[PDB]
């Protein structure tokens, strides 16, 4: 309601952002930052110019922590002179669109915020910026490193829009607000096996990892499966509802014909008898690869990590597949395309209690000449 003092100098951009800033904090006009000094478009390694770190108080009256709360200054168009983002104009988005913020739980000994998640802002801004790829609303981001460089359990990061943030339109665009959320390797598996949003609402539950403002503790030591085992069971539920996100792994499989791009030799052939072989982490993600994507239209893919060797299955819905219902099993050198239609999977899905909720375990369908066997990883090894 009231403006900035020296506001002439500001541009713009960075102008909104800190309009959103201050109505959130009208008790810190003046938060620790940290600041790029040489400019990124100067030959800088630091694509964010400003850091704010603010302090919330959170809501322990309503069970939520008090914590740091961080945004980031250069994702958008701040300045709007075509130095460092092509001026957009006001429809659409702002530079890239959005900003980072990110919620970190106070400890104690913290009279201040710590500056290592601007570090992290950093390095996460310079990916946007070298790919000129754009995040939304779910995404994840396969970190694979302790995020504050402890030895820390969290490792990878789940992006979710600001609760309090408000999306802005500053003269160059829109911006959004992409919540930084870290999580754990296992969290970041279920995210990728099943959509980014539903995940964020599990971690919602959970007041420890987790909260509904989605506040980052550090120290925690265990997964939310590890504190309620009833969330495994809420999430399969929504693979089964919305479907699966992953499309494929590498795993150690392999396949063996029963029968009796490019080579390019012009001919591709068909196989009426097959025989699938898995080991046990990738045979016990046919489940979802089957109720999650062929249940759902989609595909899904199988290589070996050990060398040459493929499984696509395909539902009837794919498109370019040259395998049919009339001949489902088809392969193109070591790629093996197998169809199978909504009615038989069903079927195979009552026949597989796989994950026992010892090896080999084989599965037989001589109704469809279909072998699927289940057996320990020093074979593949071979």
């Amino acid at each position: 309601t009231a403006p900035p003092a020296f506001a002439s100098l500001f541009p713009p951009g960075l102008h909104a952002i800190y309009g959103e800033c201050r109505r959130l904090y009208p008790d810190q006009p003046n938060p620790l930052q940290v600041t790029a000094i040489v400019k990124y478009w100067l030959g800088g390694p630091d694509p964010l110019d400003y850091v704010s770190m603010y302090r919330n108080v959170g809501s322990p009256s309503a069970n939520i922590p008090e914590h740091w709360h961080y945004i980031s200054f250069g994702l958008s168009d701040l300045y709007g002179d075509n130095r460092v983002h092509e001026f957009t104009g006001t429809d659409g988005p702002s530079g890239f669109g959005f900003e980072l913020t990110f919620r970190l739980k106070r400890e104690t000994g913290e009279s201040a915020p710590p500056t290592w998640p601007a570090e992290l802002m950093q390095g996460l801004a310079r990916y946007v910026f070298q790919s000129e790829n754009t995040f939304c609303s779910g995404d994840h981001v396969s970190w694979h490193s302790p995020l504050d460089n402890s030895e820390s359990r969290i490792q990878h990061m789940l992006l979710t829009e600001d609760p309090q943030m408000q999306p802005v339109q500053t003269p160059f665009g829109v911006v959004t607000f992409l919540q930084i959320v870290g999580v754990c390797t296992e969290e970041l598996h279920s995210a990728q096996q099943w959509n980014g949003q539903g995940i964020l609402e599990l971690l919602r539950t959970v007041p420890i990892a987790g909260g509904p403002w989605l506040i980052t503790d550090m120290r925690r030591g265990e997964t939310i499966f590890e504190i309620d085992p009833h969330l495994q069971e809420r999430v399969d539920k929504g693979i089964e509802t919305d479907g699966s996100n992953l499309s494929g792994v590498s795993a150690k499989c392999a396949w063996d014909d029963l029968s009796r791009i490019p080579h390019e030799l012009i001919r591709t052939r068909q196989l009426e008898s097959v025989h699938l072989k898995f080991n046990q982490e990738s045979g016990a993600l046919i489940p979802l690869c089957l109720r999650g994507r062929l249940l759902h239209g989609r595909h899904f893919t199988y290589k070996s990590i050990t060398g040459d060797m493929a499984i696509t299955f395909v539902s009837t819905g794919v498109e370019g597949a040259f395998a049919t219902e009339e001949h489902p099993y088809a392969a193109h050198g070591p790629w093996l395309q197998i169809l199978l239609t909504e009615e038989f999977v069903e079927k195979m899905l009552e026949d597989l209690e796989d994950l026992t909720s010892k090896l080999p375990k084989e599965y037989s369908w001589p109704e469809k000449k279909l072998k699927v066997s289940i057996l320990p990883d020093v074979v593949f090894d071979s």
